[PDB]
């Protein structure tokens, strides 16, 4: 149908529906009898599986010929989502797999909803590892993701009555046609026992075995022909295990569970002993693997040259002291050598600069889990700590603050300084956070070791976050460009010289409209609600979080609120503002948020004074597929945390590449966003990073922004006295206290600049020809935000490898 | 390479080597290079797979066009064992399969060893299951198998210092080739709750609901195109199940560990909690779905004209109420009506006589967990109670006799007498077994309803017993007689022409010679255990138990030894006496047993004067697949259990098809191989039912046999005085104590005949030709022995459904 879809040759459809209809028979063992939409689905995905797994065996191959520099991406998360149409759009498959089906009498769109996602991640950590693993393929490097097989990934989101609700997300239930099991490389994993000291070093006894089990999924490039590997480890009890009877048998359960859920905690660190087995469990199992196919090419001097680990935050931050586990107490090194060979291998990229995400592991857990690491985590302390006192003799509180060892009620392993003392390269993900690092939390660290501190600014994929969720978009380009900006976004500067072009404003308009009434449809057919697709599109989706700042949202919709009700009859931009996200389980005020969005949407959307002219909408169940569809569909894009807090932000990214426009604070990335863009063309408002710690000197103070702001001052009186909830009128007493008395995030200090910008944006709003030509300035300065030119950085400054445009032979 | 085998024509065999690449491509990912053994097993087994599809599929499409009466085969128990060459047998590709294999430079007798066991079974009652599946498929009958997928089946059997040791079946680790997933039809089960009395009937409310998952396996008839289906059930909790959140998540395992773990328990009744869920889920899921089959076809007067239920022992007797609380509570018939459907519905099976086999339920059980099961087990019972009462006024011992509640410290449910009052037909196992069952333990329910009570000798299908496992057998016999026996065992008859044939009795005698010498092999190869290959092979392969007597063999082992040590250079027949199985891991006797044979084993196998003369040997992990080596190179079937206790057993069989003479008592299926061969051309011993029960009246004293047996006394002191157990003097007190003391089966009182009748055993093998005579006069007159028979005999007599030989189009 459209041309960045591919060629729909004759040969290739005949042969696609011929592949179909015998995975449909052979596979599936089913006729068009009784096949179900569902086994439609499976057929396609065997189908288009087939095409991969020529192309993933010859890379293999390849890089065992070569014996290129390996790259190992430690993730405790890799948010996937689907896979069937990345699959289709990385090598060329997508119009000859929809004419097949379209001649089979199928609508491949609906096939494809079927899919679940692979929901293996909480949020940006997660989608960014997705993303780097694209972008790895399609760079050409040797490169193998390596997590955890959780059996149940992030819950399933309800709203039943306003409230969250959580489901078990059973995304295994029907079969993952992607993976493919190899019990042949399963290894032991050990826990718990105890250290004896021989003649020869220490050795590590009457541990407990839990067997990890590898599950490969293919990663392709984009039409370079080639496919690496994300293995993912799935925990199995030995076959003796507990070896009455029958509940021996039923006991195993106890090893297996160490893979059984995902942890729900996003930005939030839960000391919990079956996360820490999960982190240890990843490590163990991957380090082996890594090992193994080193030897296959005693001289470990060279293992820098072969083997790069970059570690995705600290959850594996274990690698460290299990790499010097290995290296000495079982190949014997000196401890000299193998922390040399250990500090050249890894490589540390920290996410968030919150001291509740931080890991601080008690020792007396690590005591009993892994005590040939907690020895070992002490000696490389004191190791540090004398090159400490050597670099700045008699400062003892430094000493202390740069301890891997924290002191207190209980004593704790600070998992971050663990993370930067052994590791040759430590990396904030956008330029503001990366400098916050030098001057703040790691300032110590900096001042020791300035050479390990880097910036690498995050990316997306324009794979899955253009071509893919927006194909009018990425034609409408492509007819103009070519197809070449797809793996190499910077080309979308060339977009500059169509900012006066009449016909191109058309089309970028006319593809918004296109993908606003497909959203549209879709939250009627899918969830019984309209809304009106002339309005403006006011879109914050992410995990809900009181960094992130939800509430300010809520408070400027109640403001539009009630200025329409104090005058009805003037005229306002009609506006739909959505917002999702999940909060985890255990997060009290994240619930509450939720709550607050649904009784302030209850209010609104039901006022016959207001019409259609305000609507407020909970997206449910936010997720990778629904971030595909609401992204192309937005016109204003909501990035308002507390500057200093959203250490770069992702979400900003996708929007920007998709036709919004940006409300945000000068936080995280969207600093070099409103750069790239010219800060005339994003809608930046409030405190800046100083502003912020001039205001914490003197001491936050809500009661004098309720005092001086009468409009503020109504919202929290509404929210007090149960405007909102009228059978329950202290509903919200927590947000108001929260909000008045314990804001860590100044909520009410941006308010007025917020309120005020948005304002700005409703102006624009109402001139179509010049909004769009401030989204095409968007559009065509946001190639820096490509995950290629992220992961050229680390190849190039980290890991030291070159990335290859180059195709391998089909 | 041999006839019986077929043929492996030049179009066929280049389409297996092309599917078998395309599978180690496609399916497997791998190349020839990385390749393992494994891999090349589940290349072919996919290759053989894709050849059952079509034919599966046009088979169930042929019972939906023809609707005929389905058969409802209800086991907890389906020991199947492998599957590779049973399909590859029955198809008619063994040949073509091997061709294209060797071609390939693979040897396929090596792939088959890679195969696990589906062990999902005990013993007899299991493997019964399997061979009437096989004859069902052959005979053309609308049946399907139902039953649980276990995670673990039987455990894997190591003997360690001469004692058993238990380990996991894990024989789902590698993926299971043969089944298809279908969670499109899983199914809700019920359990705990309560009952609600409206105006509209009984309502069972406020149930825990576990998810039943149907995974089916293809049941291939032979060469005739028919495929039926073995469905499992898999057990899974719903999404929202205990929906802190981790924990809830977690909890999951709780429903699942119903499908986990098959119970070791052999003909002995353990009453417990997860065993009667077992037996519900199983049931609950399975009517459901005969009930939906039987509706896409409210009128239930017609229910059993198309539907039979079969009930393999008591294990699935929750059928009975569950049929009636269906039709009942949610259909809405009358009780009277409801009764009516259900007794000619159902059947029941019995296996054993023994009082400890026999399942009572605990009332406060069956309270907790099916309450309303529990109110139409006692309105069933008192419905059949008024009964009794009006047939025989006055006789109130008999009301208590027949109550399917029993009275005492606990009240129990006899599941036994709630199968004869809700089945049209009762069955028992073989003729001997029939009568035992007439005239004592259901005697009052025959005198009750005499045209009830039937009898169908159990028998072995002889495509795994004969042709797959013997195919040497097979061949010499199939040269004489053609190929037509393989499905009319009958036909065997004509081999009695043969009995003086000079050319028969050498091919007969070198075909038992080298299956001989290829299990001496096996057993060096794999066991590192030397054995003389022209010694009588006296072979003893069933679960270990008390009745079987596996001690008497062991009391004729000792003799034999003690009469060498005696006379030394004094010529005796060479034997190697096999004993193999397992016990029940709580089952210490049979523990103790095992033990013993080691014991023994460890002083004879040594011993310098005895040199090849005698071994004795302990065949470790006894089951489907070691039977299939075992059986067709034995020389001597011991077949010992006392009189009345053994209703049928069907190992006797397979060794009776294989070229093996029997000793034996005059019990369970015995009785009636010994009329079909001549009792002459039988090794026949021992007390008679009537001679047991005559011991029994006048009161077993077993320190008789010890006075007047100077061979036994001198076993009996050797045992206590610590001769096979010099470090432990005392090891056997338990064996001795029981021997002595509380034998319930008559040990002793069965020796001398047993040694004596042995001896007549050694002087035939002595004379070969006249051994191998004998032996023709026994696989001759085997033809009775088919589960073909047998099958045909429950299709007339009881499903009332007619069998066809007749193939349907391939
Ligand atoms: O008790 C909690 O307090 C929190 C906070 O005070 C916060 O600011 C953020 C969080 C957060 O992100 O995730 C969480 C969890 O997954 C959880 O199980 C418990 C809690 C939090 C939490
Ligand atoms: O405690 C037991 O006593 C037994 C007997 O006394 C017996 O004659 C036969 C058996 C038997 O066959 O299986 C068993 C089991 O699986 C188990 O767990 C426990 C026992 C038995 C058992
Ligand atoms: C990109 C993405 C995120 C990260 O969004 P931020 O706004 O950067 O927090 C979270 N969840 C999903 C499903 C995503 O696709
Ligand atoms: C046939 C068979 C049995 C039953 O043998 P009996 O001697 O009748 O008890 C038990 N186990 C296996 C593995 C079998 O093949």
């Amino acid at each position: 149908q459209i041309s960045v879809r591919g060629l729909a040759g004759v040969e290739n459809v005949t042969e696609l529906k011929k592949n179909f209809n015998r995975h449909l028979h052979f596979t599936l063992v089913k006729d068009r009898n009784v096949a179900t939409p569902r086994d439609y689905y499976f057929a396609l995905a065997h189908t288009v599986r087939d095409h991969l797994v020529g192309r993933w065996i010859r890379t293999q191959q390849h890089y065992y010929e070569k014996d290129p520099k390996r790259i190992y991406y430690l993730s405790l998360e890799f948010y996937m989502g689907r896979t069937l149409q990345n699959t289709m759009v990385n090598l060329a498959l997508e119009n000859a797999c929809d004419e097949a089906t379209y001649q089979l009498g199928l609508d491949m769109e609906e096939l494809e909803e079927i899919e679940e996602d692979a929901g293996l991640g909480n949020g940006g950590l997660g989608r960014l590892a997705a993303c780097f693993l694209d972008s790895m393929a399609t760079l050409g490097l040797a490169a193998y993701g390596y997590g955890i097989r959780y059996e149940f990934g992030i819950f399933n989101q309800k709203i039943c009555g306003g409230w969250q609700m959580e489901e078990a997300d059973d995304w295994l239930r029907y079969g993952n046609p992607w993976e493919k099991a190899r019990p042949e490389f399963t290894l032991p994993v050990h826990f718990y026992g105890r250290v004896e000291h021989t003649s020869q070093g220490a050795k590590w006894v009457d541990t407990q075995v839990v067997l990890a089990m590898p599950y490969d999924t293919p990663v392709p490039g984009y039409r370079n022909n080639v496919v690496n590997t994300m293995r993912l480890w799935s925990a199995k009890a030995p076959n003796d295990f507990n070896l009455g009877y029958i509940q021996a048998v039923l006991d195993r359960n106890l090893a297996e569970n160490i893979s059984r859920v995902l942890y729900p905690n996003d930005n939030f660190f839960e000391g919990k002993e079956l996360r820490l087995k999960q982190e240890y469990f990843v490590v163990a199992a991957t380090l082996q693997d890594i090992i193994r196919r080193f030897k296959s090419s005693t001289n470990f001097d060279a293992f820098p040259d072969k083997v790069a680990i970059q570690l995705n935050d600290t959850h594996p931050s274990l690698a460290i002291p299990e790499l010097m586990r290995v290296l000495v107490d079982l190949e014997r090194l000196d401890w000299d050598k193998a922390w040399e060979v250990t500090v050249k291998t890894c490589a540390y990229t920290n996410h968030t600069v919150l001291p509740e995400a931080l890991e601080r592991w008690p020792v007396h857990l690590l005591e009993t889990l892994l005590p040939r690491h907690l020895q070992i985590i002490y000696e490389i302390n004191q190791r540090f700590l004398n090159r400490v006192a050597a670099a700045f003799p008699g400062d003892v509180d430094r000493l202390r603050r740069m301890s891997l060892v924290e002191e207190g009620a209980v004593k704790r392993i600070n998992m971050a300084h663990l993370c930067i003392a052994g590791s040759h390269a430590v990396n904030g993900v956008a330029r503001i956070h990366s400098e916050i690092l030098k001057k703040t939390i790691f300032k110590d660290f900096y001042e020791l070791e300035p050479h390990k501190f880097q910036n690498k600014t995050n990316g997306i994929t324009p794979r899955r976050w253009l071509v893919l969720c927006n194909p009018g978009l990425a034609e409408i380009i492509a007819e103009r460009i070519g197809e070449e900006y797809i793996s190499d976004l910077d080309q979308l500067r060339k977009l500059l010289s169509y900012v006066d072009d009449e016909a191109f404003i058309r089309d970028v308009a006319k593809v918004k409209q296109e993908n606003k009434l497909k959203f549209a449809a879709y939250l009627e057919r899918e969830y019984k609600v309209h809304i009106n697709p002339n309005s403006l599109f006011d879109v914050q989706v992410k995990r809900i979080h009181e960094y992130k700042r939800q509430l300010l949202n809520c408070l400027h919709v109640i403001t539009l609120y009630n200025r329409i009700k104090k005058e009805p009859n003037k005229f306002v931009v009609p506006r739909t503002v959505m917002i999702g996200g999940k909060a985890a389980p255990g997060y009290h005020m994240a619930k509450m948020i939720i709550k607050l969005i649904t009784a302030i949407g209850d209010v609104v959307n039901h006022d016959p004074v207001v019409g259609d002219r305000l609507r407020v909408i909970f997206l449910e169940n936010y997720r990778v597929s629904l971030a595909e569809k609401v992204i192309p569909a937005a016109d204003l894009s909501e990035q308002i945390s507390t500057a200093g807090t959203e250490a770069s932000g992702t979400g900003n990214m996708k929007f920007m590449l998709n036709g919004a426009l940006t409300i945000g604070t000068m936080d995280g990335a969207n600093v070099e966003m409103a750069e790239e863009a010219g800060e005339e063309n994003f809608f930046i408002f409030g405190m800046r990073v100083e502003d912020v710690d001039r205001l914490d000197q003197r001491g936050y103070n809500a009661q004098e922004y309720y005092d001086r702001i009468p409009e503020l001052r109504q919202i929290i009186e509404q929210l007090s006295s149960g405007f909102f909830s009228p059978k329950q009128p202290d509903l919200f007493k927590d947000i108001v206290n929260m909000l008045m008395h314990h804001d860590r995030f100044k909520v009410f200090a941006d308010y007025e600049e917020y309120v005020k910008c948005q304002e700005r944006v409703s102006a624009l709003y109402k001139n179509p020809r010049e909004w769009t030509r401030m989204v095409i300035r968007n559009i065509a300065t946001s190639g820096k935000f490509s995950s290629d030119r992220t992961i050229a950085q680390y190849a190039r400054e980290i890991w030291g490898v070159e990335p290859s445009r180059q195709r391998l032979p089909a």
